[PDB]
RNA sequence: CACCCGUGCAAAAAUGCAGGGGUCUAAAACUGAGCGGAUAACCUCUCUAU
RNA sequence: CAUAGAGAGGUUAUCCGA
């Protein structure tokens, strides 16, 4: 179950000197300061519209109860006492690495006393994390197309000067502009049409590749994004990210052309599009002004302003409606329009008249303990819904259906449209170069990809801006330091990310390119009269097919698909519902024979089972294989790159952790040579002739580094995995998790498995495999050694090299036992602790 | 069935009960979002064809 | 500038399994 504190209303606790403060939610993502108490002396903030009140407060915490909605009551620990029981006194919580002062005099002036400012720092850090992992992600994705370039790449150099290197006397950068000059020209960069590809004018319009310095500041921005978040740059490159408006020409202007595109193909054809809804609304609101109204549906569809209200619109809607048979024959062509103008006329009206209810909505949304009562409230605020509005969706049901007036209706222009344009999407001359640099990046990954980050990156960025508003009001400094005062304008850019989250879609294939895709499609199965035309046809249009090529060779894929164990672990994960409707399509008998018998049809496909007695059934077949075909390799390449994500995380933490520790007073020593000098700094054991002599003494536990170490065993397993490691595992491992090596050699490291569990084996097989092949010429100690010989004896991943090259990583404790351990890797897969 | 912290109780150096954690792990709560298919209208540029 | 028929893209629903 959620949290009680949470629910009655407590946001966060704060601890500012001797004295505590407790935070209330707002709304959306707000804060409102009600309480301090200072020793058992509670002082009430927010003397009206309380959200909650103290019964009894202690030392050892505070019992509140809450007024929002259901008056459940919880307490609070205190955050003074934290570390400081059964072993005496108030002291302000660090945070568990024992880098909090130095992060506070990094981002900020000096140390603060608090624990508000380290929250902030790690929002930050959130952002740092998620910017890596995907623009590692667009780095592979830009280098899968090879069949060095993009490590090198910095924006301190123009395309001018990168043009000097035809006539270079000296091979090393000579080598690197021919790589620049295959990169483009290669057909595989027809995908990323919006990142290299431009509309021309006949003197109709086609698509043609931009000039070689509009791709040449493209590959420069995501290479240098790549470098400066996964490394950890030293000097003023490592404000890149927080001074780009101190970029070069060239680059702003890319940014500005790749960003205007969308905009430009959006807001320019809104009236038309949506035409007939803003006069069926005019219709029904007949007091409303028609500016007013195509404002607020602008407002509405375009910017999406009501996905973050705090409730859901359209589950009111769907709870409202069901009872009403709107779900019958009679309105199936009127229902598109008809459920949005619902929506519409719901917005409307939780934001003009029912403020106060709405708010009452997400307080009880807020105050429930469990799922039932979601529903509840849903319902019973449903049921008034509908007796208000019935009479208005009656009315916009009936002008709808009268497809005759709905003609009427349409081809008549009276709208006013020069004027009110303020609510437009802004264009790229006016928002920051990190929203575009953003959108650049994003156009290199799929739409899940996309989402995610999108709405990590707000999220984290409106918890920054609350954090700032807390301290503004409490008093507290918080100008940050001249290097990061980019940070300040934090409120401003979450309204331009909340704006890039209104519009922002996957990439699109270009149109002139769909013959140069064609081998492509028709190799993915492996194929090799016109049979075939058809085969790519329903091969291209797939939506699938976008991640499998993008993200992998197709003859790669095609050979991975081979592997039977694989496959069919991806069956298993299907449900049966849908395994039996796949194999009802695929032809004319238990869930596992079904199952057993798709896998072994899926491995051999060929252009015979596509050829081989109506044409409306042997088409639905071939496409029905196509189709099951297509959606397994792609679950199977995008979980594996999204196990791999964890890793990218994992090294980029260790960087800038080993930065943070050396900049704390540690010696770390340097970190390319041995990854893994972070845990050893950390410990406080050396390589004493390339071995660690020293073993367990509880004394050298009391004095890790870090909270993390502090516990013998841990500390001792650790120790004793460090002790089982190699240096040059290590650095290959690091090596391959951040170029996606294993990913992109599924080819060969696939090939002898025998049995996949769950996507974590499948990808550490995919790693030892890859270990294995690159160290089979070379001398390895006796530990790499023993794992190699079980890895291939057993046919199966080795959890005991998973523990021995995930080492450097063991400086935290809970992201090392995370990604060792199976079982705890994926929160969507809770299985059982092993250790 | 993760990690850390608080409090009661058994102990004697750790078990249990009940909680908290934005300052632990992709990871605070409402919501936005990170799951997969199989059909539907409606708009735009056509492009022979009416 | 109506009906047949293609592509290629926008939003939007609703249906079952989680
Ligand atoms: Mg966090």
């Amino acid at each position: 179950t959620k949290s009680m504190a949470k629910a009655a209303g407590v946001k966060s606790v704060f601890a500012v000197g001797n004295t505590v403060y407790m935070t209330s939610f707002g709304r959306g993502n707000d804060a409102v300061l009600e309480q301090k108490i200072v020793d058992t002396s509670h002082e009430p903030l927010n003397i009206d519209d309380p959200a909650y009140q103290l019964n009894v407060v202690t030392m050892n915490g505070y019992s509140v109860t809450g007024h929002r909605g259901e008056t459940v009551s919880a307490v609070t620990d205190n955050p003074l006492r934290r570390f400081n029981g059964r072993k005496p006194e108030q002291s302000v919580p660090t945070d568990m690495l024992c880098l909090k002062p130095t992060l506070e005099k990094k981002f900020f002036g000096k140390e603060f006393d608090d624990n508000i400012h380290i929250q902030l720092i790690y929002n930050i850090l959130d952002i740092e994390k998620i910017l890596a992992v995907y623009s590692t992600n667009a780095i592979y994705a830009l280098n899968n197309m090879s069949a060095d370039f993009f490590m090198k790449r910095t924006t301190d150099e123009t395309f001018d000067d990168f043009e000097k290197k035809k006539e270079s006397t000296n091979s090393r950068e000579k080598a690197d502009f021919d790589a620049f000059e295959k990169f483009i020209g290669n057909y595989r960069l027809a995908y990323f049409a919006d990142a290299f590809y431009v509309n021309k004018k006949n003197p109709k319009a086609k698509n043609v590749l931009r000039e070689d310095k509009e791709l040449y500041s493209v590959l420069t921005l995501i290479g240098k994004l790549r470098h400066w978040c996964v490394h950890s740059e030293e000097g003023r490159a490592e404000f890149w990210l927080y001074k780009l408006d101190e970029l070069k020409d060239d680059f702003k202007n890319v940014l500005d052309v790749v960003y205007n595109r969308p905009v430009e193909e959006i807001n320019n054809r809104f009236i038309e599009n949506n035409k007939v809804n803003i006069q069926i609304l005019g219709s029904v609101y007949k007091n409303t002004d028609i500016a007013e109204l195509v404002r607020s549906y602008y407002e509405f569809l375009i910017t999406k302003k009501y996905k973050n209200m705090g409730f859901s619109i359209k589950k009111l809607r769907e709870s409202m409606l069901e009872g009403k048979g709107y779900a019958d024959k009679e309105y199936d062509s009127v229902r598109n329009k008809l459920y949005q103008m619902t929506d519409f006329i719901l917005y409307t009206g939780y934001i003009n008249e029912d403020s106060d209810r709405a708010d009452d909505l997400v307080n009880t949304l807020r105050s429930s303990l469990k799922e039932d009562d979601k529903t509840t409230v849903y319902c019973k605020e449903a049921d008034y819904l509908w007796k208000k509005y019935r009479e208005s969706i009656r009315e916009v049901a009936d002008a709808l259906d009268g497809d005759n007036i709905k003609k009427l209706s349409k081809s008549n222009i009276e709208i006013q449209e020069d004027k009110l344009r303020k609510c437009f999407i802004s264009y790229a001359d006016s928002v920051s170069e990190f929203t575009k640099l953003i959108y650049l990046l994003t156009r290199f990954l799929s739409g899940k990809e996309i989402n995610d980050l999108v709405t990590t990156l707000i999220n984290k960025f409106d918890n920054i801006r609350s954090f700032l508003e807390i301290m503004d009001e409490l008093g507290l400094d918080r100008t940050f330091t001249a290097e990061y005062s980019f940070f300040e304008g934090s409120t401003k850019y979450l309204a331009e990310l909340v704006e890039l989250n209104s519009f922002v879609k996957s990439c699109s294939f270009d149109i002139n390119a769909k013959r140069t895709m064609y081998r492509d499609a028709l190799d993915i199965l492996g194929i090799e009269n016109g049979l075939r035309n058809f085969i790519a046809s329903n091969v291209i249009d797939s939506n699938r097919f976008k991640y499998l090529v993008r993200y992998g060779n197709p003859k790669k894929i095609r050979e991975t698909a081979k592997c039977k164990p694989a496959v069919r672990f991806v069956l298993n994960e299907i449900p049966d519902a849908q395994i039996e409707r796949y194999y009802e399509a695929c032809c004319p008998c238990s869930a596992n024979k079904r199952r057993e018998k798709l896998a072994d049809m899926i491995a051999e496909i060929k252009f015979e089972n596509f050829s081989d007695t109506s044409e409306a059934e042997i088409k639905r077949k071939n496409q029905a294989i196509i189709r099951l075909y297509l959606t397994v390799m792609y679950i199977m390449l995008k979980n594996l790159v999204n196990v791999n994500a964890r890793y990218v995380i994992a090294f980029h933490c260790v960087e800038r952790d080993t930065k943070l520790y050396a900049e704390s007073g540690l010696e770390v020593g340097n970190i390319e040579k041995n990854k893994t000098n972070l845990t050893m700094a950390v410990m406080g054991v050396k390589l004493e002739n390339g071995i660690i002599k020293t073993e367990f003494d509880k004394s050298f536990a009391e004095n890790a580094a870090n909270r993390y170490l502090r516990n013998a065993r841990w500390y001792k397993l650790i120790l004793d995995n460090l002790k089982k490691s190699e240096r040059a595992v290590v650095n290959e491992f690091r090596n391959t998790v951040c170029h996606l090596n294993a990913i992109r050699n599924i080819n060969i490291n696939i090939k002898e498995i025998k049995e996949v569990e769950n996507y974590f084996a499948l990808y550490h097989y995919l790693i030892q495999k890859h270990l294995e092949n690159r160290f089979a010429d070379k001398k390895v100690e006796r530990d790499t050694g023993d794992f190699i010989s079980k890895l291939e004896e057993h046919k199966t991943y080795c959890k005991d090299f998973v523990k021995a090259y995930c080492t450097p990583f063991g400086y935290n404790l809970v992201r090392y036992k995370n990604l060792t351990i199976d079982g705890l890797f994926d929160k969507n897969y809770p299985g059982k602790d092993d250790s």
